[PDB]
């Protein structure tokens, strides 16, 4: 099973106009976790590795189906699949893999741990992960937190993700941070979100709140973090129009220049994730390469987790905002098997 | 008079290798504070401005100089300088010269409160004016900044600097940012520092010392008292015993050893010790990046900077960059707001 079932939440799924973001990842039909078990375990057999085999099975299930496969594998052979990737891999390419055949919420637990065990906070993870969360996975996310201290030798009894962060955090910033953790932004119920395709997005967003909101904020205090961090991403654009149309700035642009710092950034993020997210997510992608080696966990860790959302919207994004292909600029930056996992995440199949 | 004294401290005025860091603006020779007072008074007449006139003067002075004009104006015309200049003037060009007629610690006390005020913090604002003052600095600084709650409406009794900060900033960050605010670095006494064309650096720097704090980092407070207390000079030392030792760099290791804003800060204070050149070109780069503002990091950064090592920064601009500092801030602005930049950098029209 999975902390965050058999998908992500469809609060994710499209696009301010109601249409359904691409990504490059699909459920499988015909899934059968035990045939991809056997299939791994296969690859594994002899003094060396079947990479390609492994990589063509892993890279291309959705994280329910990769964990049904390590459940499955546990069963059919009373052995430990994350145990015996490890044992079977090494350098970049066994790490892409430890991400890719964790639970996501784990996953995202383990990157929030590491964001603030550490001399200062990688603010930019924080911001980075939390952005990309609603409220229910917010709670998976912080119970996989609590099994990473477990895991890492913690006999704390009462710390928590909360707990972490009120210490690693503080100011506007910190209030903003936790609203998101305390997982109370606006819910949409599983069956509107389900009708979008049909009724379309008017049915789940609303005029009056949005004008309310739009004159509240040109008033401007937990008013700007109360309207980005909880309105939907759906009636968070529609402020966003409004307010354009009522003020002839932008919401963007308000919000920059009446905000500063992590504030500032964690604000502009919740707020394009809602009204300009492929451009958002591939600029990420852009920053994680940029340089040298090394965002390697937080390009993994976008790849891994968009490929099953938008992660085709992304690219094409990418592509036409720095004039190569997101293959390309990735291609450039990494190498071995770690390389070739990447590339299969976003849709390039080999052998 | 200026709270900061005739000159910046002389601690920022040689690279590690202890050779003078070259400024556009030097102390001028015949200085007469009337003479400039007159002559700016004068260009204010009529009901238009000379621009120029005022611009070859106050962007052809030091804070000290400047500092002594506004008090020169003051007698010599029972009128307030600042005051004269902005009536006279507008737009951007009169931000430029509210920010060139105010002693130095003032401006900068004026950045550090506007970059708290507001929602969320100005990191950014803190780390670049905090990492560029040494301890007496900062204390005039402070000074200002009280004055600066004054200034602004404030009849709270003992809010400070220091206040403003702690309630503004948390974490390793805050601990780093309190340290220097503190004013608590390693000082090197001005008969020392004076000596330094003749005695070199080796006089006013420690082997035995560098070699325990690379020893000791290697290895919590323990970065930032490193990063933050020692002198440049001590610092720069410490960065090569710690290649030498261990094949890493010292900023490659505070690197992967810190993040966010702690790691941002402990790399400019480094950065401003062994690599201050780029850094602050990188720094105005930034101020130019995307779009007009930020306009005052840019102007904060060209007044400041002229008198101590605007030259050395400019030709690192040139060879990171492939344009001269010139042309990229004669491309992002217009106007006397130009021109003055312009002659800060030392062009004269
Ligand atoms: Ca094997
Ligand atoms: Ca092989
Ligand atoms: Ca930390
Ligand atoms: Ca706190
Ligand atoms: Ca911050
Ligand atoms: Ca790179
Ligand atoms: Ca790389
Ligand atoms: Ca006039
Ligand atoms: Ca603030
Ligand atoms: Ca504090
Ligand atoms: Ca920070
Ligand atoms: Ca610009
Ligand atoms: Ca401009």
């Amino acid at each position: 099973i999975s902390e965050f079932g058999i998908t992500r939440s469809l609060i994710h799924s499209f696009d301010p106009h109601g249409k359904h973001y691409r990504p490059t990842i699909k459920p499988t039909t015909g899934f059968s976790a035990s045939a991809d078990a056997e299939r791994l375990h296969r690859s594994m057999k002899g003094p060396g590795t079947n990479e390609l085999a492994i990589i063509n099975i892993l890279a291309r299930r959705t994280n329910y189906e990769r964990q049904e496969i390590c459940q499955s594998y546990k069963s059919l052979y009373k052995q430990d699949l994350k145990d015996d990737l490890k044992s079977d891999t090494s350098g970049d390419f066994r790490k892409v893999l430890c991400q890719l055949i964790v639970d996501t919420p784990y996953m995202l637990a383990k990157s929030l741990y590491y964001a603030m065990k550490g001399l200062g906070t990688n603010d930019r993870v924080l911001i980075e992960i939390f952005t990309t969360l609603w409220n229910d996975e917010m709670k998976a996310v912080a119970d996989a937190y609590k099994q990473v201290l477990k895991d890492k030798g913690s006999e704390e009894s009462e710390r928590s993700l909360v707990t972490d962060m009120k210490k690693e955090t503080c100011g506007d910033y910190e209030y903003a941070l936790l609203s998101l953790v305390q997982a109370e932004r606006d819910d949409i119920p599983i069956l509107q979100l389900k009708a979008i395709p049909d009724k379309g997005v008017n049915s789940i967003i609303n005029h009056e709140l949005a004008e309310a909101d739009a004159k509240d904020l040109y008033a401007s205090e937990r008013r700007i973090t109360r309207v980005i961090c909880n309105r939907t991403p759906y009636q968070l654009y529609l402020t966003s129009e409004i307010y354009f149309k009522m003020y002839g700035k932008t919401l963007l642009e308000h919000i920059e220049s009446e905000t500063s710092g992590d504030y500032r950034k964690l604000l502009v993020a919740v707020l394009r994730y809602a009204i300009d997210r492929p451009s958002l997510i591939a600029e990420w992608l852009h920053d994680s390469m940029a340089g040298l080696g090394t965002k390697d966990y937080a390009l993994m860790r976008l790849l891994i987790t968009r490929s099953e959302i938008d992660l085709q919207d992304i690219m094409d994004a990418y592509e036409s905002i720095y004039g190569k292909s997101l293959l390309n600029a990735v291609k450039d930056d990494t190498s071995g098997d770690y390389r070739r996992t990447l590339c299969v995440l976003m849709g390039e199949i080999y052998n």
